[PDB]
């Protein structure tokens, strides 16, 4: 069983904010503030029916054939243990305080209290890998738009393991998933490598036929042979004895199960599925819906097919063999993956228009650049980026999604209309554009200076990225039939805020003149020409497009020289 439970309730640590706070900057981005809200713990009830549920899971020759792949490329990788100070460096300023008297900050900066304790845990792990350690189950406070939808849960131990985790796994899970994947790893790819990839494998097949598959709560359908398969690819490694004692541990006490805790320390019930919020959530996900996905693939007989995983996230495109034959197939793909304890949510179906597959929120949609030749990027349904850039005009967050969909969705009309309009308009009035913002690539939070994103636009998308138009009327529908619903200004309301703004940071000169130059010259009436190349300093983005880290609790820095 996925959960049981004691009855105890799933407790809020403050007071929970329901409905989008109405603001005289917040009305200028959408009116109908009515349908946008945030889930909150009195929901938990209607998730926890959810995700609870027995599993069977039957592995055959398909997926062991597949695991003795994944565990031959496991063993060509090397990984080293963190030091309590790298691991220490790895820690969101703003992550959840111990409950051992010491905090994120104390963490940072290497408090005596916090270093002294974290080598306790250490040493724990070392001595003891037997007792369940201890989790809190939380209902996640995430901002959406009606069509509502219930709180999903997270769960996570105390910051002292948190920095343990780092420690024994942070070299493991940005390594090892590439290795073992390959190509077939999402994470190792930008928003515009990843559309790369779809367009060519797509371009690639005689007669293309592609899939998304949904797995129905998939961190419940995790079961715990699943985390001993993922810690015997991780034990493939060559490791340290210390690091494999760790590694050991932090399976058997953490990540097979243990007992769930609630924000006033009441127990909950037990978990014997994945939780959300470790450091192994997305490289475990990625691994298992990999392997899973992949036997299934065999068993199905699909042909020629390619995979594309990012966590519980799948996109299969392969050889079509006729409607009929393509229905068949994924009947027998679906049976492979129930059987394997990967079940359906939505139903998969066969699509002939790469466009017309989603995966990962996203979709690869195509627009024309300046010299007027096709441009592939990616894309997703703006409401739901929107909706949280209301909320986040509103009430301070600590981190900011319209700025982290800014960077991943720059080429898109409604980045590039609305959110760079919006916000670069409210950082000039507030004289913050210098004011470096924390926000989420892949999971990992970064500290970004918004005077940069030319730059970071540039590199992730190319010169393209400003001068796209002649959008497909699919995507124009999408966004328009969006900005109807959510009561969100026409397109001449945002070029004129759009030309005011670029003539305020002309004026201003600088990385400033740099962002009204680039960004905003889809405003003007007749554009610029704009040229390839870096700017006067150049940051440090290679470590962005990695790995994934979603629920991992990870900081990463910005080198510049
Ligand atoms: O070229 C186009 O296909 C469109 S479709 C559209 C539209 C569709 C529905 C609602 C609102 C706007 C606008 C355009 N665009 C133009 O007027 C010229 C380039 C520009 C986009 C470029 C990206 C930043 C914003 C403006």
């Amino acid at each position: 069983a996925s959960y049981t439970w004691t009855g105890a309730l799933i407790t809020p640590c403050a007071a929970e904010e329901s409905k989008l706070p109405i603001n005289a900057l917040s009305n200028s981005l959408l009116r109908h503030h009515n349908m946008v809200y945030a889930t909150t713990s009195r929901s938990a009830g209607l998730r926890q029916k959810k995700v609870t549920f027995d599993r069977l899971q039957v592995l055959d020759d398909h997926y062991r054939d597949v695991l003795k792949e994944m565990k031959a490329k496991a063993s060509t990788v090397k990984a080293k243990l963190l030091s309590v100070e790298e691991a220490c460096k790895l820690t969101p300023p703003h992550s959840a305080k111990s409950k051992f008297g010491y905090g994120a900050k104390d963490v940072r900066n290497l408090s005596s209290k916090a270093v002294n304790h974290i080598h306790s845990v250490w040493k724990d792990l070392l001595e003891d890998t037997v007792t369940p350690i201890d989790t809190t189950i939380m209902a996640k406070n995430e901002v959406f738009c009606v069509q509502r939808k219930p709180a999903r849960l997270i769960v996570f131990p105390d910051l002292g393991v948190r920095v343990c985790e780092k420690m024994a796994l942070y070299d493991v899970v940005s390594t090892l998933p590439q290795v073992v994947m390959g190509s077939s790893y999402g994470f190792q790819y930008s928003p515009g490598q990843r559309v790369e990839f779809l367009v060519n494998t797509w371009k690639s097949k005689k007669n293309p036929m592609g899939f998304s598959y949904d797995t129905r709560c998939f961190d419940s359908t995790v079961t715990e042979n699943d985390i001993r398969v993922e810690e015997s690819i991780y034990q493939c490694c060559d490791l340290a004895p210390e690091a494999r004692q760790a590694i050991k541990s932090l399976t058997e006490r953490l990540y097979i199960g243990g007992p769930l805790t609630n924000s006033k320390g009441q127990n909950c019930g037990y978990r014997r599925c994945r939780a959300s919020g470790v450091l192994t959530t997305s490289c475990g996900n990625t691994l298992t819906c990999y392997l899973k996905a992949s036997a299934a693939c065999r068993a199905a007989k699909l042909q020629d097919c390619t995979m594309l995983v990012n966590g519980d996230d799948l996109v299969v495109i392969c050889e079509s063999a006729g409607v009929q034959e393509d229905a068949a197939s994924l009947r027998a793909f679906t049976e492979a993956m129930t059987r394997y304890s990967a079940p359906p949510g939505d139903p998969p179906q066969p699509e002939y228009d790469l466009e017309l597959i989603t995966s990962c929120s996203s979709n690869v949609s195509v627009a024309h650049d300046a010299s007027g030749k096709r441009v592939y990027y990616l894309t997703r349904d703006p409401t739901t980026p929107l909706a949280r850039a209301a909320w986040e005009t509103a009430r301070h967050t600590p981190v900011n999604s319209w700025l982290g969909n800014i960077i991943m969705y720059a080429p898109t009309l409604w980045a590039r209309m609305i959110l760079m309009t919006h916000f670069f308009s409210i950082l000039l009035a507030q004289e913050q554009l210098e004011k470096a913002l924390d926000c989420q690539i892949y999971g990992a939070c970064y500290s970004i200076e918004p005077l940069d994103l030319p730059q970071i636009i540039e590199r992730l998308h190319g010169l393209s990225a400003f001068s796209l138009h002649s959008y497909s009327p699919g995507e124009i529908n999408r966004v328009a039939s969006c900005l109807r619903k959510l009561g969100v200004p026409p397109l001449r309301v945002w070029r004129h805020r759009a030309r005011s703004v670029r003539a305020r940071l002309l004026s201003q000169g600088g990385r400033a003149a740099t962002c009204g130059k680039y960004l905003f010259n889809w405003a003007v009436k007749t554009k610029l020409k704009l040229f390839q190349g870096p700017a006067a300093s150049q940051l440090d983005l290679s470590g962005w497009f990695v790995a994934g880290y979603s629920g991992g609790d990870i900081y990463h820095s910005l080198s510049r020289a």
